[PDB]
């Protein structure tokens, strides 16, 4: 699930779409790191990685960007295929996947209002 | 902060309290996954650890348990020794700290 949070870019046919869209509006930044987080976890926890992967296909939709990602997410086949297509389509350091899950505490702090 | 989500130890006299509380306590995860992942990205942003150490200070509080852990988390210079004392108290081994943080993302699911 994700209530949209953000309106729908300005820029939907633009290779930088999704990129943008990451750094403007932090609920969207929230589900990808969520996402990346869950992806490091999905040899111990799939079920985790499928919600989190059907909460940033729903933030996804918000975005208005024309450049599809497929996480494939229950697709065991397919997993690594589909979280390499989002960190391609989101512009994202593929070195720095680490550092941008432990990004997540930050982005989502608790307590909170 | 922190909002006391689990209860008090029963153990509050013992060196394991802290460690017992870990194991019982999601809230008492998700404050500690959470300062681990805070510390891991410390060199770039002190106040974000700071707010996650006090925050963790306010759940130990929640445990109850007598042991301290001074996290000196406003002491450059001793931030290192607080968080060793954190790993030992809590006793996660060290090797541990990117799994856990990444495991931050299980324990606080959203949206909710
Ligand atoms: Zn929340």
């Amino acid at each position: 699930a994700y209530a949209c949070s953000f309106p729908p870019g300005e820029i939907p046919g633009s290779k930088e779409c999704l990129a943008e869209a990451l750094q403007k509006h932090q609920g969207f930044k929230k589900k990808s790191y969520a996402l990346i987080c869950a992806y490091l976890n999905y040899k111990e926890d799939a079920e985790n990685y499928e919600r989190a992967a059907e909460d940033f296909d729903s933030a996804v939709k918000c975005t208005g960007c024309k450049e599809g990602v497929d996480l494939h997410e229950g697709n065991p086949e397919l997993i690594e295929e589909g979280f390499e297509k989002f960190l391609a389509s989101l512009k994202i350091d593929r070195k720095a996947l680490g550092s941008l899950c432990t990004l997540f505490q930050k982005l989502y702090a608790i307590p909170h209002n």
